[PDB]
């Protein structure tokens, strides 16, 4: 499960394919295609995964799989 609080973790949704706006279809990080009901995480670049799989990615790097954008929080009272 998360390892963050709720109100800490990446935004996340449930994949449905009859409203699905995004181009991607797939989670590089497990290479499988996403499925109905499946939770998806979304980073500040507009990439998105499976929760599972990006979280776990996330702890060890820091960034995006598929830009290695740093997904880390901006903070306003430090650099
Ligand atoms: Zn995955
Ligand atoms: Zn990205």
């Amino acid at each position: 499960g998360s390892t963050k609080a709720d109100i800490e973790q990446l935004p996340s949704y449930r994949f449905n394919p009859n409203n699905h706006q995004s181009e991607q279809t797939l989670c590089v990080v497990c290479m499988c295609d996403f499925e109905s009901r499946q939770l998806l995480r979304v980073l500040p670049c507009n990439h998105e995964f499976h929760a599972k799989c990006v979280d776990k990615w996330l702890k060890a790097n820091r960034t995006c799989p598929i830009c290695r954008a740093d997904a880390s929080e901006v903070h306003r009272d430090s650099e």
